[PDB]
């Protein structure tokens, strides 16, 4: 339902942000 | 620097989304 759609959206955003964070850390840390 | 400020921003957003995700998971599970 609506709650499940919202939870899937949060899980996708979290996964994408964790990946962006890993790429930014690599740049900063060389 | 600028890159570290972007990293702190990602850290804040990921932590905040994880709290929203946990609160929604609890709603779903009753
Ligand atoms: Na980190």
């Amino acid at each position: 339902g609506q709650l499940e759609q919202e939870l899937a959206a949060l899980d996708q955003q979290i996964a994408a942000l964790k990946q962006r964070r890993a790429a930014l850390k690599w740049q900063i840390q060389g």
